[PDB]
């Protein structure tokens, strides 16, 4: 089976990059959002908060565009355990995401720094960095 | 030459991801110290901003670990130009992100605000995905 099993690994650990990547992004435009929503409106900074709100949304879809191909091709049997728990972590992490866009929507950045969107990051890393380390052992193996 | 070539091509790409991951790390939390920075003291969220700070130099360091693990896979002949590409807009980004270390390490907001970081985060993240192609259409002639 190698060659064809093998191309299948490689190509769902790209689409995984690009959910986390893309995700990572989504937290890099909400950060760059809710600091110009607390400078307020004098400020010449603050005037790109909603670009950049928009920026945010725009790569959450693009990470859940990514997921739904990665979902898409079937986990190898020892794939299957990491692979549901990224996710897992995956949906925490997106719903995170998602409801931080709900608040800078309309301005609530005290709702925003209220939640604990970082432990939630972490726990999607850490499944990342598992998944990555199971697949290179199939993949030196396969 | 295939298995021992295409597995190269593999842990290229699996630390240059450790790389660009841990660069945007280092970007999340930079921007979630200088917007602790900007919210004074009174603030019960500000005062977290430094061990944020220390966190984003923390993972730059591991970033650049894995930039030299990647640097010391030589590129395979069809990967070196890209390969030299992604230094260039490697070493712009690191610059870039040890600049923003440096203004927050004494509170100097007003200059990490002024830093036109994106455009070098943009760059970096449009030389990967040309790499990421570019590995994968070797892999899939190897």
């Amino acid at each position: 089976k190698s060659f064809v099993v093998s191309n299948q690994l490689r190509e769902q650990q790209g689409e995984l990059t690009s959910t986390w990547d893309l995700m990572l992004q989504t937290r890099i435009n909400l950060s760059r959002s809710a600091v110009r929503m607390m400078m307020d409106s004098s400020n010449q900074q603050s005037n790109a908060k909603v670009e950049l709100l928009d920026s945010a949304r725009k790569t959450l879809a693009q990470a859940a565009t990514h997921y739904k191909k990665f979902k898409s091709m079937a986990p190898l049997p020892e794939m299957v355990a990491t692979s549901r728990n990224i996710d897992e972590k995956y949906k925490n992490y997106y719903t995170a995401l998602t409801e931080l866009i709900d608040y800078l929507d309309y301005g609530n950045t005290g709702a925003y720094f209220a939640q604990p969107t970082q432990g939630m990051q972490n726990a999607m890393g850490e499944r990342f960095a598992q998944y990555a380390l199971s697949s290179e052992k199939l993949y030196r193996d396969i």
